[PDB]
């Protein structure tokens, strides 16, 4: 892990937070809790792994009920999309530039599955993350990623990764385990690359 300086803890109260708040939802599926956010009319990005194969999920927009559906599902790519009919707040923007060592960035999601709160974050590093090829085992091979400073927990999973600018950088799928403080967050490059996977290989039963 490249160490930074730690975060500045007045990111919580930074008006980026409530400009991209209301498109921040929280995700239930049937005991399993997560974190999502709107990226197009009706549609929700979340973590894969939270709604694998799940009938009963439900999205909570702002504290109230929405019924989502599982409408694209890949065992090999990290993020879900669900369909998610009459949903009110507007899609966000990802950022089209990569993210820099030492930027202050902030972590919106449902630690423990609780209210929406934002995780002041620092970028560490940009970096591949390549492990071995497992076989037949169908999760990625190699990520795009960024490491990044914050108290971050599994609530957090499929959680935005935002810059001062209210844009989207990225999305938390992981944390180091023998690190405290440690994120890691699939790239806006990284996220495209997951989801031209589910574009391509669609429709799939």
């Amino acid at each position: 892990v490249i160490p930074v300086a730690s975060p500045d803890p007045a990111l919580v109260n930074n008006p980026v937070v409530a400009a991209t708040e209301p498109s921040v939802v929280k995700i239930r599926s049937l005991v399993l809790e997560g974190t999502g956010f709107v990226i197009s009319p009706d549609r929700v990005m979340t973590n894969a792994h939270v709604v694998a194969g799940s009938n009963n999920v439900t999205v909570y927009a702002g504290d109230k009920p929405f019924e989502a559906t599982v409408v694209s599902y890949d065992p090999s790519v990290d993020v879900a999309i669900l369909a998610v009919p009459h949903l009110p707040p507007p899609p966000l923007v990802f950022a089209a530039e990569p993210a820099k060592t030492g930027a202050d960035v902030v972590v919106l999601g449902y630690p423990g599955g609780g209210n929406f709160t934002a995780t002041p974050a620092r970028i560490r590093e940009a970096i591949r993350l390549s492990g071995p090829d497992i076989y037949g085992d169908p999760e990625p091979v190699t990520r795009d990623v960024y490491t990044i400073r914050a108290d971050v927990e599994q609530g957090d999973a499929g959680g935005p990764l935002i810059d001062l600018n209210g844009q989207v950088l990225g999305v938390v799928f992981g944390a180091a385990i023998d690190d405290a403080e440690t994120g890691f967050v699939l790239t806006a490059g990284e996220v495209a690359g997951q989801l031209a996977k589910i574009g391509a290989t669609q429709p799939v039963g």
